[PDB]
C-alpha cells in the first residue's frame, strides 16, 4: 500500500543521485526496518513518503494514489514521524501529548503514556501530567523527553508511522516496552523503523538494507543472516563481539 517504482531522486539540479531506481512495496500493517551505512539514503527514502520532495524518476504511491497528484493536506494526515530528537513545547506534558488529538481526556493520555513507557516516570513527578516541560520549566532526560514524543505520536494514529532513529539513544528495556506494543501499534498500519542499532529491528516483518542509494539486501533477521558475505551480516558481525 506504499509503492515506490523506478524512483530516482536528487535534492537539487547539481546534487548527486541520492536514490537510484528504487522499487518497493510495503503493505498495510507491516513492520519494516531500514538499516545501512551513514549516508546510504535511509531518511531520504522516508522523506519521499511525506512529499517533502518530488522524484525526478518514477512514482511514489499510497494505496494507488500517486503522491504527485494527491491532496497536500490529506498527505500530512497519513504519515506520523518521530525523529531522533523532538521539540517539546514549553508547557505541560498533557498539553504536549494532546497536540495529536485536541480535546483528549486524561485517561487516554495515560493509556498512550503507558504504551510508550512514559507513565511510570511522569506519575512520580510532583505535578504529574501537568508538570511543564520545555526551555523554561523543569527539564527532563533525553530518553524521557523521547518517550513523551512517542506517546504523542501514538495518539495521532497515522496510517504510516516513521521512527527515524527514535529509540537509538534509549536503553534496551525502554526500547523493548515500546516495540512490544508496536505489534499492537501496527494493527492496521505501517511502521517504518530506520535504525543504526540492528537489534532494534530484530522483530521486523522485513528488513531493508541500503547502500549508496539502493536496496541491496532484504528478508528477515534470519534470512539476511544466512548469507555470510551480505552487508547485513557484516554489520551484525561488528559490535556483537
Ligand atoms: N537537504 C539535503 N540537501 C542535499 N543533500 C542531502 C540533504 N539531506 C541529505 N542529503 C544527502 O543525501 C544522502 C543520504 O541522506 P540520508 O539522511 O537519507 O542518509 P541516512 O542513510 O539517513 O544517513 P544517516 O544514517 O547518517 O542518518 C547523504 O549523502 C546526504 O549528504
Amino acid at each position: 500500500d506504499i509503492t515506490f517504482r523506478n524512483i530516482r531522486f536528487r535534492y537539487k539540479p547539481d546534487s548527486p543521485v541520492i536514490l537510484d531506481n528504487i522499487n518497493l512495496s510495503i503493505k498495510q500493517g507491516e513492520v519494516i526496518g531500514i538499516v545501512g551505512r551513514s549516508g546510504s539514503g535511509k531518511s531520504t527514502l522516508t522523506k519521499l513518503i511525506q512529499r517533502f520532495y518530488i522524484p525526478e524518476n518514477g512514482q511514489v504511491l499510497i494505496d494507488g494514489h500517486d503522491l504527485a497528484l494527491a491532496d497536500p493536506n490529506w498527505l500530512r494526515r497519513q504519515v506520523g514521524v518521530v525523529l531522533q530528537d523532538n521539540v517539546l513545547l514549553n508547557r505541560s506534558i498533557i498539553d504536549n501529548i494532546s497536540l495529536a488529538n485536541p480535546g483528549m481526556s486524561v485517561e487516554k493520555v495515560i493509556y498512550a503514556a503507558k504504551l510508550a513507557g512514559a507513565h511510570d516516570f511522569i506519575s512520580e513527578l510532583r505535578e504529574g501530567y501537568n508538570t511543564i516541560v520545555g526551555e523554561q520549566g523543569a527539564g527532563l532526560s533525553g530518553g524521557q523527553r523521547q518517550r513523551i514524543a512517542i506517546a504523542r505520536a501514538l495518539v495521532n494514529n497515522p496510517k504510516i508511522l516513521i521512527f527515524d532513529e527514535a529509540t537509538s539513544a534509549l536503553d534496551y528495556e525502554s526500547e523493548h516496552v515500546i516495540m512490544r506494543n508496536m505489534h499492537k501499534i501496527c494493527k492496521g498500519r505501517t511502521v517504518i523503523i530506520i535504525a543504526a542499532r540492528l537489534s532494534t529491528v530484530k522483530n521486523a516483518d522485513r528488513i531493508i538494507v541500503m547502500e549508496k542509494g539502493k536496496i541491496v539486501e532484504q528478508g528477515k533477521h534470519k534470512e539476511l543472516l544466512s548469507e555470510p558475505e551480505s552487508l547485513y551480516s557484516y554489520l551484525y558481525q561488528l559490535q556483537s563481539d
